[PDB]
């Protein structure tokens, strides 16, 4: 009924220990979600066209051109690490656990409260109004993870939060011929429109069942079960140079000091071993064969165009280029007492290496005369096309069959947990936005909307928008996200790096005088792993 | 109680597949229905008479005289295609399926809300008031399809709709002798009144049980089951000229080109065959005996006058004359963002052929002198009765035992799905407004009304109209229409016509940038069918 | 609870045919009943004395002197033909039935709404308040049939109706000596008082159980079965005499002698308001009237049971408590032999303000309250189909060009219910 | 929930004739009870003193000194004959019965309403509020019959009633020296205080279990059973006083002859003609026609009373015809719960601010008797208009005799 509660707030994290060194991490999370009525009840088709900014020459990368279907519905998305874990629980994960699996997921909205406002302002209850709730269990709707815009649920349990208004991409065609400052004319910059064979207009009403929740009922999504591969909380330091057996050292050092090196006895043109560079007798560490290649050089800050305009080529592992930069607001980590429009930002410098150092690369002729002359070597100081600022490493690509990569590390608190695999026949080997990838289905998105609370002056034949009673709703969201993690074992003599509190970062993890709070970023892969 | 939701929203369409090529198409439709209270609680016998417009000579067709019993009730009618299928489902039905049966139908009203208005304005929940609901299951009351007046529920699941205030024809008697422009005087244009023995005053209260619904209860009908004959989603191209074995071409052409025709190798009077004009030797494709007549001519734009007044003669198959014209508002297909009261209109030019071309017909004398003289032939150019604008085709009628016709095609979104058979002894062979006709009994009409919400000053002995608290209701409606359909087969080498999005009609099927949607007419009988 | 309805509206008249030429006629009726609070809760003993009109010589027939207890209750009475039958069902009954019985009667009050008023007025639901309902099961209270005062429920299912405020006769002593107009003297005209021996003062609280009904619960009367003799829907074409317009007198005052027959003397003359037949959109306080000129010719120029009168006539009446009982009752066709169905009394409960204290002599301060409650009843008859004994056809009621427009509404909401005769067929004596 | 009626009104008197000439009389009573919030939430120890009125000589009898505990609770007490019978059934009872047994008794509260007032005035419901109710099944609190001070429930069924605000005598010490008119001085007249051994401070909350009743629930007592001896319907210095630490008190007189036979003063709730103006109560002296038991008194007579806890036990009680042989019915105490405002703080000395709330709740009582069938009480011209209402709605209950035969 009206006065009987229909659920329990819970945000405990429970660590249940099974045999054989596994830990079942039951991450509960609960938030009070505030929801205003939609701005307009019609589905709208809106094109963004910032020709003013991209028509200035050299501003090609500022192309914001897109069509989307703005919808009345709003989306509750919890696909972010910060929603489920806090820094202490994250510490207990990253310092102790090697592997992390994803096991289960379930949601439930409960204790729906609906209110109406009438002008002073008096806030009367409306026990008869309803809150529409939809669940796309079949994944018919376009998938739209909210982590990549920083619009997930807020990471603090006590704050209330709001859901993101929902929207998805409509099809458009565009051409933007690039240009630099000082070009002779205006390049082609035109929005071609949309093609009929690609039109897709999805509506929540026609595609999923929609429940009506009054103040007194629940909606409980069933338990969804994952099948994702293990995400590893360790990182691999071994570059190609560190693979294999080192060379035998004859002249071992006899005294300690900065310059007291050892020496390999044999001359470089007389060493023994196996090498690929067949016409060269000289054997050395840049020459000796290794089983395969770790990492790959990719064309950095490259852009390519398709029918929908330019976009960046992603890179799997950064060293700068490739390192992900997260911008976020006051719900999702910034100091909640700060004023003004400026997101707090970090660049995730992963510990894992498996990168490339473009200023160290070079190519030289197949003859390989050893003190290479100028015309037989292409350095990174060399121009390509006469441009002094663009060298060969900018257009270089050495992905190959011998290339070995690690999956993308988790990022706390803004990193996305799961992602949906593409429906293409040939699928990518890794996604760069989240560790786990759902092979068949991810959890159904949970859409919410305040029902139309009409007035007595309604007629459909009026062109003007319907007059509605100003309604808003507060409902409690609960979620459970169960993991399964293996505890690490110390193999080395030495101690590993760990997450820890210290004097510098002390006051990031506790509130301020006026109640401000912040969640700074944390490193996920800490313990080293034996690659080879 | 009050706060528990009493149903679900469902506007899905499910295509369950069965053995032997059949498919069960379960079309769920749901709407939010807004119902203001009646203007007056009483029944009125209103008489309409546009004598001023009809007294002008030549305006025989502009008559609007009738007598209707205005009733406080409103009718929730879902008898139109657009209420159930969106354009994509209609594409699937018309392209893939050949026959289309009708299996079952049910309705239910749920989550009744009921508010009051008081003066600025404040809206208050009035929990104890009632919504008055009736379902005429036995069909004791006059059938009144809302499709003919563009009064059915809205064709968008996301727009609230309204019910039509119910009204039915009381009896009347009228005579309107015709006239032309500038006739000698004023013809008789009087309204006789009402004959006593045809009087029929119906009321909901005496006729059907009425259920009272508060904010926390439901009303659901049973599952009606039809027995209608199949409607065909294909069309016949063959007139009389295309039936039977065509003549043997003795001289086939020797080159490609429109100018190189084939030739029949025998003189017309020397050919062999079978013909019905017994007093003639000439056998031609115009004169060879065909098995039966496809289609029939009829006196187009003829008016007949029973006791109630003049009316047009229905024409079973169109070519122009005969083809239906649909006018509809913003709920039912016109662009919702348009201003003004002008409806959007189309004429459904059916693909089905089998019409008549009155400018090509002729009658000639029985003697049959083939180079016919003027005095022995009657043409469409010839006046009848000296009127230059009227010829013999305006009065001709070739209906007979040899005539064969098709049922009228479906007309998405504005057309009508089913209809009730006349209660007469001899029944018509087809209905010009619906493809399905109920043989014994149709789905019971659902009536709704806001109950009287009286004020303290009530005094029934006084003659003044009653004073009521201004009340209005919003109730959710859900319905489930189940079809049974057969899938087509590729009988012929060539492909058939199919409905498709192309560059022209692309934006009819997606919303504008301020929420403007529309629904445009789709043909229903694309594929060809062999008649013989 | 508050948000769940409790009953279904029903005005269908059901004809269920049976063996041996009998027909069951189930007449359902449902109305929306508007109930204001009483003007005052205290029982009042009111005496009315029109000596100003009666003292003039020749005005003996205008004697309207009496005493009555004014109850703080109202009566929901359905003892009239129009509540159960519309004109079409009455046409069927009169035209196809020869005899008619009663079988049973039940009632219920459902969907109680209980609202309050505040000052420009604004209306608020007071969900907690109660509607008092009391059904006099054992017939302890005086039987006060509402049809004789045109006080019954409305005869239109769509128009809401009101219950009659209840009141019964206290005993008074009175004498009046007649004097014709032109008499010089003044006759005796005095209200003597009231006999102690005949004092009777009933209250609903002490006499009958009283159910309280909040805004989400019902009251249901059990099906009370009659045992009455048949009523004849045919008239004998083939009598008795009485003193014309003779007024007898007793302790309570003068009273006209009832006559068991009629011609227009003797025939009953009805007067009724807009709820009960008069055209609803006509202004003015004057009532519509007719005189029912029966076909039976029991009267004589200057016996058989009384006619049924549609829509204003009664259905049943209580038999007198006297040892010797009369042959017939002039006012209803049926008469209950031991008990009639109980009278249903309704009342909006008191809703007191904080200022109340009972030591003040003044009337209590209250919150203005009114009740809208739906009422439903079913009345079960049993009739026998006629047979055509004669060669010729009988008289039958029929719509015709004169009486056509009485049975359908006006250009505005006007409706009227005209009387029809009820014994059209002839019978051999 | 809120919308379901929890009980039914009943005020009929049932006469179930049994075997061997006995009859079981079941007197149902039902009243609509109005209850305003307490004046203050705290118990007060107040001492009244009319020294200025009785320090003068020659009016020793006009003594009002008494210390009492003002208790916020209110007492629902139906212990009076008028609550249960109208003149018809008492006429039958006195005419046709001979002996009378007090058999059994129960109560219940039903259809609780709670309302709030705010500013002109507007009245709103408070579904969340509650009515505190307590039944003294074990007689922890002192027995305080309201018929003595004439504060029982109203005898008219069709009008509402109020419960009396509850209070009890504190135990104190007082001395007064009497005097006659023209005495040559001021005698001693002081209020000593309270003996600490006699201090007793009862409170409802510590003593009795309290049932909080919202608008949709009920409280009902068990059928308390009597075993009192029957009372027959068939049938000492004057100008004297005594004194103790309580002060002076007029002596008791066992039987009758503003003196001698008992005089009853009463108000509009309790049988006075309601529509008369003024604060003056109407009065009667019960000149009965007459160990022998005291006679009942329609309608201000008390029905039952408690046996005394003293070592001595008197032969008869002056004020009731029946006496509890070992135990009485539990006194029912009611109180509207505190409806606090947001500005409440307890560490301020000021009295708490409360929302102005009041309650209407229906009370039903059942009281069973048993009696044996034996002048003729009857209406006449003189007494006729006492048993019927007036034109403008007044009504009275004239007192009547319990023993005629």
């Amino acid at each position: 009924g009206v006065g009987i509660s229909t659920g329990t707030f819970n945000n405990q994290t429970e660590f249940k220990f099974l045999e054989n060194g596994w830990v079942e991490i039951t991450a509960n999370s609960s938030r009070l979600v505030h929801l205003n009525m939609p701005e307009s009840e019609n589905y709208r088709r809106v094109v963004v066209n910032n020709m003013d900014k991209t028509a200035v020459n050299g501003n090609m990368a500022l192309d914001d051109i897109h069509a989307q279907i703005v919808t009345p519905w709003s989306l509750v998305d919890a696909n972010a690490w910060g929603v489920w874990f806090n820094p202490g629980d994250w510490q207990l994960i990253v310092n102790t656990m090697s592997e992390l699996h994803l096991v289960s997921f379930e949601q439930e909205i409960f204790n729906v409260v609906l209110k109406t406002v009438s002008e002073t302002k008096v806030y009367n209850n409306d026990l008869t109004a309803s809150l529409m709730v939809a669940l796309d269990s079949n994944n018919t709707m376009p998938f739209t993870p909210a982590a990549m815009r920083s619009e997930t649920l807020g990471f603090y349990p006590w704050k209330p939060t709001i859901p993101t208004p929902w929207r998805y991409y409509f099809q458009w065609d565009r051409t933007l011929i690039p240009s630099h400052t000082g070009t002779s004319g205006t390049p082609t910059n035109i929005y071609h429109g949309t093609d009929p064979d690609d039109v897709q207009f999805y509506t929540i009403e026609n595609s999923v069942p929609v429940h009506l929740l009054r103040t007194g009922d629940e909606f409980a999504t069933g338990t969804f079960f994952f099948d994702c591969k293990p995400c590893r909380l360790t990182h691999t330091w071994q570059t190609n140079r560190a693979l294999g057996l080192p060379p035998f050292l004859n002249s071992l050092p006899q005294s300690e000091g900065a310059t007291n090196f050892g020496d390999i006895g044999v001359q470089q043109d007389k060493r023994r071993g196996v090498t690929q560079m067949g016409n060269t007798n000289y054997i050395t560490e840049a020459t000796i064969m290794r089983p395969a290649e770790v990492g790959y050089s990719a064309p950095y800050y490259s852009f390519e165009a398709s029918t929908q305009g330019p976009f960046k080529t992603p890179i799997a592992a950064g060293r700068a280029d490739g390192n992900p930069r997260y911008a976020f607001g006051r719900q999702h980590g910034q100091k909640t007492t700060t004023t003004g429009e400026t997101p707090e930002r970090f660049t995730y410098i992963a510990h894992q290496d498996t990168g490339r150092y473009p200023e160290g690369d070079w190519i030289q002729n197949i003859n390989f005369n050893l003190p290479v002359t100028n015309d037989n070597v292409l350095l990174p100081t060399d121009p390509i096309g006469g441009k002094t600022g663009i060298n060969y490493t900018n257009i270089f690509n050495t992905y190959g069959p011998l290339t070995a990569l690690n999956n993308v590390p988790p990022v706390y608190p803004n990193g996305q947990i799961w992602d949906k695999e593409f429906d293409t026949d040939l699928k990518p080997r890794l996604h760069v936005n989240a560790p786990f990838v759902c092979q068949n289905n991810c959890p159904g998105q949970l859409f919410v909307k305040v029902a139309p609370n009409l007035t007595n002056e309604y007629d459909p034949d009026a062109s003007a928008n319907m007059s509605r009673i100003v309604t808003y709703s507060d409902f409690w969201w609960k979620g459970k996200l169960v993991f399964k993690a293996k505890l690490r074992a110390s193999h080395t003599w030495n101690p590993i790096q760990q997450m820890s509190i210290n004097v510098d970062n002390q006051f990031n993890y506790v509130p301020s005088n006026i109640g401000g709070m912040k969640i700074v970023y944390e490193k996920s892969q800490l313990a080293p792993r034996k690659l080879y």
